């Protein structure tokens, strides 16, 4: 029996699928934020997108399982830059943080990202996560199309729009 | 004198620049929702972002006037699909709404977005605008790079990520 199945079973529908609302509820019940403020609906809708390679708009337990482990790792990284347990990190940390967790980005990019994701000059745990989710999803969709890994993908307007608007 | 000046002057700070929060307050003050619920912060940050092309996270009064005009124009098309002034619209409507917004996308593509922006089955006014705002910003970012107007843009990974993560 999977330690996570209980939470899932609790909100999941008879089809074994949960939506962003339900996801947020069991993520909350799982206590994964562990200390920090539980994630919010919009952030959860994004986690759904990152694992919904179906346009189903829901996820199943195997996915829930995978999500939880990713999230748990990211919270670990974040905590390491949250010396003072504040639930926020500042813009400069984020460049170091983003970099040091499997993300392959140049300094410029990281800074603009750090920028857009700041509220009052700091970046909260929740926003840090949302950033990482969306960052992982888009990199997956990119890699998907970069079938020669040239770090170059020739989008078509419609593909570019649907690809990004759905994440 | 632009009729809009009074609201802007009301919230704008020293240098006549307003951030997402202040924009939220004058769009509200201006009464553009006109019955529907006031836009929430995140949708406003998205607006400020669609207009701020130097990531200062603010806009002047000329930007405010542009936005207001565009917004008001979008709520007009919304208003016609929402006869019962419920405040929402359903997926199948959206496709027709965006088509006549002047967007030019795939029926299939409009569907995935329509799905993604659906909630409880319908799309709220606010999400309708968050969608339009984002669509506008992304089509602008794509055109920029499609100078020979092919309908195709060969993105680099860091440009792609940079472009999308900041909208």
């Amino acid at each position: 029996m999977d330690p996570l199945y209980g939470y899932f079973a609790s909100v999941a529908g008879q089809d074994g699928q949960i939506d962003a609302d339900e996801l947020q509820r069991c993520l909350t019940q799982s206590g994964i934020a562990g200390g920090y403020k539980p994630f919010n609906l919009e952030t959860c809708r994004l986690m759904v997108s990152m694992l919904d390679r179906d346009m189903s708009g829901t996820m199943g337990f195997n996915e829930f399982k995978e999500l939880w482990a990713v999230l748990n790792g990211w919270r670990q990284h974040f905590i390491s830059f949250d010396s003072d347990r504040s639930g926020t990190v500042d813009p400069q940390e984020l460049q170091k943080a983003l970099t040091t967790m499997g993300f392959r980005l140049n300094p410029q990019t990281v800074n603009s990202i750090a920028k857009r994701y700041s509220t009052s000059g700091k970046i909260t745990f929740d926003d840090y996560i949302a950033c990482c989710v969306k960052l992982r999803a888009l990199t997956d969709s990119f890699r998907r199309r970069d079938s020669a890994q040239q770090g170059m993908v020739n989008f078509s307007y419609d593909d570019f729009i649907q690809c990004v608007m759905t994440v």
